[PDB]
């Protein structure tokens, strides 16, 4: 019959963000104003990050499952060594480091890289995660920074 | 008498914060308040920044917690500022938008004191200005280096 079309919901213009404004946390917000907040199903910490297992992907796909972003992608992913994810793994890398607001440890932040291949002979890729989560004991999600290096 | 008082202003997620291209302040702000655009809300202040000196100018900015934005009247060398003055430094670039070129991007450095003896500040300045032929603003980026 006539064409119906499907209406798709940009989450950034129900905000109505005004130009020049982009999307630039400190850690200290992405514990507390969003991995924090989503549990107290807080809308816009609902809203703004997707919903997504981030190990069922390569990360070059990740872009496209985001719901916005221009050189760095978020997402909450269910909280759980080279864990595999598409033709891949990710190893982590460098220091983790303790988030703290006000005094009190809240998240640790852990990087990763992913490799393509099998382990343990893969081969490093400029994609990076930041894995951010809640300190607290055993829904559950941990908040990831994807973006590529370079 | 009954108490008459007056209303300054009229009512962002966390981890939003402005930080525009040179070609988003020039076609989304410059432009817009040149051709006489309504703004959804008053971010960019209109104020006459030469009568201040740059310290107190965060202040009087809507919004930033490093970098603060502001409209002053279009002027029509080392210009006077409250207690010193603004020199321009650096090399000027044009900002461009789809081919053609709309504006200016002048940095200046702000000095206390009388020119040409004022001791250089961290007090930073980018004045864009419309491009014209040989409602007049220019937009100003505040920030203080380091």
């Amino acid at each position: 019959g006539s064409h119906m079309g499907i209406q798709e919901t940009d989450p950034l213009t129900q905000l109505s963000l005004p130009p020049g404004f982009r999307f630039y946390p400190t850690d200290e917000e992405l514990m507390v104003q969003y991995l924090c907040r989503k549990a107290a199903g807080y809308d816009f910490s609902l809203q703004l990050i997707a919903e997504i297992d981030l190990y069922k992907f390569d990360p070059w796909v990740l872009p496209n499952k985001a719901l916005f972003g221009e050189k760095e992608w978020y997402f909450f992913s269910p909280r759980d060594p080279n864990r595999v994810a598409g033709s891949g793994y990710w190893k982590a890398t460098g220091t983790d480091k303790i988030i703290s607001t006000e005094g009190q440890r809240v998240g640790i932040k852990k990087a990763l890289v992913f490799y393509i291949g099998k382990a343990p002979k893969g081969t490093k890729t400029n994609w990076i995660m930041h894995e951010y989560r809640l300190i607290e004991p055993s829904d559950d999600w941990v908040l990831c920074r994807i973006y590529k290096k370079q």
